[PDB]
């Protein structure tokens, strides 16, 4: 009788993880960790915040977060807490739980993630939630629902053989459907052309504006890459019906650049190399409670158009851009990646 | 408007670290880690528990410890949450603070600490509780009170050169009463003999029952040192009243042995040195709600003559004796040194 609610519903809380690895974030991730401050200060406006930091970390992160974000102790790998924090579910007797996915570094074997397999059970501990255990991999930023019976993935992730395969697609469909209480699973061939470390995670391709409505990762450039991509998801959209029988809304969000990791960017890396096209997209936000917080990633043309392509999609919440997205791209992720809602009951 | 409220008034949970360093209790703590679930494990039956170990050591704490107690993760040079967590404080707007003192590893520099230092601010950001920050040295083992305005010490601690050598004992006597809300401190001259660890900390020497009633560590030996620190802190208590003009009961709670680190013991720890005099008392008790959560110290005599003791002494608290607390006084200290309430509200 659990259910996966839409992000945009309620929230008690966000979940964030805080950056440090050098081999990961250049310079040490003193510039990541500006823009998870930027981030969890915005999103603290809207709704309260535990950032989780290591124990070398916590005077760092406690130091620039402000006051009224709550800053805990929990160890990780890396701090992707969208992929490696628990999937929160509610039953409108226990009213919330968390399912403990298992974590392979997103496909990884094919080096270590010990410590991020722990984060799940680690923040339901925090929270004295109860914790439902599966063995099938899953990240969170590889499924996207409406609360209302729909979820929309990949095939280029959920099905590759780095993932689950013991699992035919009717298998990972069933648990889909079992735990995140929905009806229907609408399967995108691809997400993001570039996105190669999560394997093109739907969290970078497409996400519910409203039940019966998508925003999808778009680009005019006929001859880029992921035009055929996202033309084949448009096409799949428009051609189905979600688990209450609506038709789609698709509304465009048209990609930056493309952007590409620069000398100086890979240089301060401890592997990241110059020239790497960058896996940006502005689907990558977050929705908190009235607002909805977007990457902006030093492309004017781009960022002033996303603005208000989600300003009118969303008209009633506040858009917050945050300047510097594109120090979290540069180590493969965006403030959806970094984020994970803690639904209110 | 805020004070501390006895340990007897009805706690929301208790707080209890998790052992490890291996340079200060004997095969890596192994047996000390059985000894903090065995008390953790009792404590829980009458009060939520949160135990707090390390990175290294959080699954080990969560697989021995029941799953009704929570484990988090809080960084520690050393596990004694009396002395370096929080002190709480209420008032019946914020209704509950901690009092974050000064830790200095127990007049240490006369080797490193910064870490224990940390654990105060890190417990009341984890509950969002606001933080009263003292430049005071103070641990909660060197004081005592009874919720009623009195408070109890030593002077053997508090005057110590080592905590505090720029205050006067009125200096110090008024900062215990602003911050704690008391109106008189009752200073006994000198806490447990053989406790030189902590300067004779008033929680192995002497606490509260009741208002206007304490327990007295005690021997009847004559020729033993503790006997002349006993009776002067029993002369004091027979001279003067409490804060609200009441005469003291005291109530003798008769030590151990003596008893003394074997070879064996002193040989596991990688200084304890063999035949060290153990500063042992079945006075370092715990209050849970409803329930004293006492030490056994594998002295058949006097572990039954203290359960005795205690049951008699509180008549409407179910009084569980732990058995293995030697193993906690072999690095000096006891049950109560390992916890620290946190007051309901
Ligand atoms: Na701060
Ligand atoms: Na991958
Ligand atoms: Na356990
Ligand atoms: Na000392």
């Amino acid at each position: 009788g659990f259910h996966m609610p839409a992000e945009w519903e309620p929230h008690s809380q966000c979940w964030i993880g805080w950056p440090e690895r050098a081999d990961n974030w250049r310079d040490g991730a003193v510039h990541a960790q500006l823009v998870f401050t930027r981030v969890a200060a915005a999103i603290s406006r809207f709704e309260k915040v535990t950032v989780c930091a290591s124990s070398a970390q916590w005077e760092n992160a406690r130091n620039q977060l402000p006051d009224h974000v709550r800053v805990v102790e929990i160890s990780s790998n890396d701090s992707w807490f969208r992929d490696i924090g628990p999937t929160f579910v509610v039953r409108r007797e226990h009213r919330i739980a968390g399912i403990d996915w298992t974590f392979n570094s997103w496909g990884g074997l094919e080096c270590d993630w010990s410590l991020d397999s722990l984060v799940k059970k680690k923040i339901l501990d925090v929270e004295r939630i109860p914790r439902f255990s599966h063995s099938m991999v899953l990240e969170g930023g590889s499924i996207h629902v409406d609360g209302e019976g729909t979820c929309i993935t990949t095939e280029e992730c959920l099905l590759n053989k780095n993932r689950n395969p013991h699992l035919s697609k009717s298998q990972i469909e069933d648990e889909l459907k079992a735990y995140l209480g929905v009806r229907k699973v609408i399967w995108l061939p691809r997400g993001l052309y570039g996105d190669d470390d999560t394997n093109g995670h739907v969290d970078n391709m497409c996400c519910f504006v409203r039940p019966g409505a998508v925003l999808l990762s778009w680009t005019d450039d006929k001859t880029d890459p992921q035009y055929e991509r996202s033309e084949e998801a448009y096409s799949l959209f428009s051609s189905v019906t979600d688990a209450n029988g609506r038709k789609f809304e698709v509304i465009k969000l048209h990609v930056p650049g493309p952007l590409y990791m620069t000398e100086k960017e890979a240089a301060g890396v401890f592997p990241r190399l110059p020239g790497t096209r960058l896996a940006a997209s502005y689907v990558n936000f977050y929705i908190a409670n009235g607002a909805i917080i977007a990457p902006q990633f030093g492309d004017k043309k781009w960022d002033d158009e996303a603005i208000r392509v989600l300003s009118k999609t969303f008209p009633h919440h506040e858009v917050v851009g945050i300047e510097g997205s594109r120090e979290i791209v540069l180590s493969g992720g965006n403030i959806h990646c970094i984020t994970q809602q803690q639904p209110a009951i």
